[PDB]
C-alpha cells in the first residue's frame, strides 16, 4: 500500500503566516482592541542602512528599467541570510522597516540569561556573514546590532477588517538606543541587558559616556559547547522546529486551513499582498519604484512605556487615522516606536491605489490627523512630516518571513521631518510645489541639519486655511 511524500504547505493561510511573527500566528488573543500582554524576552535590533543609498542608484538609467526588480532581488539576497540566522537561534522576527528588522526571543525572566549568550552568538554569526561582503563600485554594506532585555509589551489595536501591533516598554527604547550607539560591525548591549547577562561568556569594553556595553568576544569556559547550551536552551522555545518538522525554518510552515485563524491573520495584512497570496494578481506587480507621499504621524506620551496609558490613546488615534486614510486610498504601512513616540508610517499612492490631487489629499489628512489627535486624551504632542518622490516598495526578506515595506530618501526625510520639527505639519518642497494650494497656507521654516538627510531642499509648515 503505497506512502507518498511531502505534505502539502503552500495553504493561503502559510503565505499569510509569512508576513507576520510567532507572536501574532500562535498569540490566540481576545477581540477587544485595544489588546494588550505584557512578558520579558531579549530584543535584537538589525540594522542595515547601507541600502538607502542603494536605493538611489538602483533610480539611475545604469539599471535600465529593471532597478527595483534588481534593488529587491538584491535586498533579499542580503536579507534572506540574516532571517535564516535569526530563526535557526531561535528568534521570532517582529517587524522589517526600511533601514532594519526587530526580533524576539520571548522567555521566562529565569532564563533570560543564558538566552542573552544565545542572542550574542547569533548577533556575531550575523556579523561574519558580512566580513568580506560588498557590491564593488562604492562601500561594502555591513550591519549594526542593538540588543536589550527586559520587561516588553505587546499593543493590538485596530478595528473589524484590520489589524497592527506594536512592542512597547523600556527594553524597546533600549534597543533602538543601543542600536545608535552601534557603529558599523558592532554589538552593543544596553545597561539592563548588560545587568543581566552571564558576564564569564562575554568580553565587553565601555561605550564613551554610556552605561550601555560594546561585546568584543564571546570566550566560553572550557568544557562549554555551544550546540549542547543551545539543546538546553531549545527547551524553553515553544515553537522551535523539532523532530519531524527540524528541517523547517518556522513552524508556521505547517499552519493548517482554519477560517476562524485566517479571518484574524488576514486583518493584519495589505489587501493588494492578499491579492497575489490568493493568485489574483502577479507575484512580481508588488515591487516597484513609484512615486508616493509619506505622511508619517508620531505621538508623544509623557510615559511612552505605559500600554495601559497608551493603548487607549493610540486605538482612538488609529481609529481616526484609518477613516481619513481610506477616503483617498492611504494606508498604514507600518506602526512602531521611535525614539520618542508612536509612529505611523502612513503611504499614499502605493500600487493600485493611486488618487489623482494625492498632494492636497496627503496635506489636508496630514492637518485633519493633526487636529484630532491634537485632542486625543493622554497625546502630549502630534508631529507630522509630509515627503513625496520616488521610493522603492516590495516585499522584502525571507521567502518564510518578509513584509512589504517602503524603502527610499524621502522614507527617511518625513520621518527625520517629524522628530526635528515636533507639534507641527510640515512638508518637502514636492509637496509645496506640487500642492494644488495657495502660498500663506504654508510657512517656509529654518534649515536645520538632519541626521541621516543630505540637502532635504527647502522645508514648509503646512499652516492650513486660516491665520487660526
Ligand atoms: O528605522 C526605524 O526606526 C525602525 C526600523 C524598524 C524595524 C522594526 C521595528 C521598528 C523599527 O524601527
Ligand atoms: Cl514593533
Amino acid at each position: 500500500m503505497n506512502t507518498p511524500k511531502e505534505e502539502f504547505q503552500d495553504w493561503p493561510i502559510v503565505r499569510i503566516a509569512a508576513h507576520l511573527p510567532d507572536l501574532i500566528v500562535y498569540g490566540h488573543f481576545s477581540p477587544e482592541r485595544p489588546f494588550m500582554d505584557y512578558f520579558d524576552g531579549v530584543l535584537m535590533f538589525v540594522d542595515i542602512s547601507g541600502f538607502t543609498a542603494m536605493t538611489e542608484k538602483f533610480s539611475s538609467a545604469m539599471y535600465m528599467d529593471r532597478g527595483a526588480e534588481q534593488l529587491v532581488e538584491i535586498l533579499n539576497y542580503h536579507i534572506s541570510a540574516i532571517v535564516e540566522k535569526v530563526l535557526i537561534f531561535g528568534g521570532d522576527i517582529l517587524k522589517f522597516a526600511g533601514d532594519a528588522l526587530l526580533a524576539l526571543w520571548r522567555v521566562e525572566r529565569k532564563q533570560l540569561k543564558n538566552i542573552i549568550t544565545v542572542v550574542i552568538k547569533c548577533s556575531l554569526e550575523i556579523h561574519g556573514l558580512f566580513e568580506t561582503q560588498e557590491w564593488e563600485e562604492g562601500l561594502d554594506i555591513r550591519v549594526k546590532i542593538g540588543l536589550a532585555a527586559g520587561h516588553i509589551s505587546m499593543l493590538v489595536f485596530g478595528d473589524e477588517t484590520h489589524s497592527h501591533f506594536l512592542v512597547i516598554g523600556q527594553a524597546v527604547d533600549d534597543v533602538r538606543l543601543a542600536q545608535n550607539m552601534a557603529q558599523m560591525n558592532d554589538v552593543i548591549l544596553s545597561p539592563n541587558c548588560w545587568q543581566l547577562c552571564d558576564r564569564s561568556m562575554i568580553e565587553i569594553e565601555s561605550v564613551p559616556d554610556q552605561r550601555a556595553v560594546k561585546v568584543n568576544f564571546l570566550k566560553p569556559p572550557p568544557n562549554f559547547n555551544f550546540d549542547e547550551f543551545f539543546t538546553k536552551c531549545t527547551t524553553f522555545m515553544h515553537y522551535y522546529p523539532s523532530g519531524e518538522h527540524k528541517n523547517l525554518l518556522r513552524l508556521a510552515c505547517t499552519l493548517k486551513p482554519d477560517p476562524e485563524l485566517e479571518m484574524s491573520l488576514q486583518k493584519y495584512v495589505m489587501e493588494s499582498i492578499l491579492k497575489q497570496i490568493d493568485n489574483k494578481q502577479l507575484q512580481g506587480y508588488l515591487s516597484e519604484l513609484r512615486p508616493v507621499t509619506i505622511v508619517f504621524v508620531n505621538l508623544m506620551f509623557e510615559d511612552q512605556d505605559k500600554a495601559e496609558e497608551i493603548g487607549p490613546a493610540i486605538q482612538d488615534a488609529y481609529m481616526h487615522i484609518t477613516s481619513v486614510l481610506k477616503i483617498f486610498q492611504g494606508q498604514i504601512n507600518k506602526v512602531f516606536m521611535f525614539d520618542k513616540g508612536c509612529s505611523f508610517l502612513c503611504v499614499f499612492g502605493f500600487p493600485g491605489e493611486k488618487v489623482p490631487d494625492e498632494l492636497t489629499h496627503a496635506l489636508e489628512c496630514a492637518m485633519d490627523i493633526f487636529d484630532f489627535c491634537s485632542q486625543v486624551h493622554k497625546i502630549q504632542t502630534v508631529s507630522i512630516g509630509v515627503a513625496s518622490g520616488i521610493v522603492f516598495c516590495g516585499i522584502v526578506g525571507h521567502t518564510v518571513r518578509h513584509e512589504y515595506t517602503v524603502i527610499g530618501q524621502k522614507v527617511n526625510l518625513a520621518a527625520r521631518m517629524m522628530m526635528y520639527y515636533p507639534g507641527i505639519v510640515t512638508c518637502d518642497s514636492v509637496t509645496y510645489n506640487g500642492s494644488n494650494l495657495p502660498a500663506y497656507f504654508f510657512k517656509e521654516l529654518p534649515k536645520k541639519v538632519m541626521k541621516g538627510v543630505a540637502d532635504s531642499g527647502p522645508l514648509y509648515q503646512y499652516w492650513g486655511r486660516t491665520e487660526k
